[PDB]
């Protein structure tokens, strides 16, 4: 028969805790506040955008991504007149597959990133303001409408929506909504 015990309860949780996340689960952490603020702002889904961070920056690893550049999406041009020169791949079916230089935003912080993102999503391409609207919150029902919405949109890629809903369902992003 078992006996309640706080003590016993404190000792056991102090026993198990780990004392650091993975790689993936550290990425997460460090930018779900940013997330949380700037999807309330821009009135979208923090899971979307946090399962869009760590998809198209690799968990915060590939060369844009790190510091001193701070570039998760991978985003060309330039950021209030910062930039980082890298080499690229690019497809034609002239050329085929080929390198070339591109200039490509550089920020602050990841902050600065993340509010891109969210601006690209919201105020949309210049050719179309509405461009993504089924990934606004006051149109998707739920997480996955909007990840439905950014596939073939956001990038071509036929199963874009099933990776981003394996991050959010795998790492329970549902909680920063």
């Amino acid at each position: 028969e078992p006996v309640f015990s706080l003590e016993q309860n404190r000792d056991d949780a102090m026993a198990a805790l780990a004392s650091t996340p993975t790689f993936q689960q550290t990425f997460i952490n460090s930018i779900s506040t940013q997330a949380m603020d700037l999807c309330k702002k821009y009135n979208l889904y923090p899971s979307v955008m946090i399962a869009q961070a760590a998809l198209e920056s690799n968990w915060g690893r590939s060369e844009l991504g790190k510091a001193p550049n701070y570039n998760l999406f991978g985003i060309k041009g330039s950021y209030n007149g910062k930039s980082v020169t890298m080499k690229t791949w690019e497809y034609s079916d002239s050329k085929g597959w080929y390198q070339i230089n591109a200039n490509f935003a550089k920020y602050p912080s990841h902050k600065e990133s993340l509010e891109d993102n969210a601006k690209k999503l919201r105020n949309g391409p210049s050719w179309d303001s509405s461009y993504y609207k089924g990934a606004w919150r006051e149109n998707a029902k739920t997480y996955k409408d909007a990840t439905a919405w950014l596939q073939g949109r956001y990038a071509t890629d036929n199963t874009y929506a099933s990776k981003l809903n394996t991050l959010i369902s795998s790492y329970n992003l549902t909680q920063y909504d």
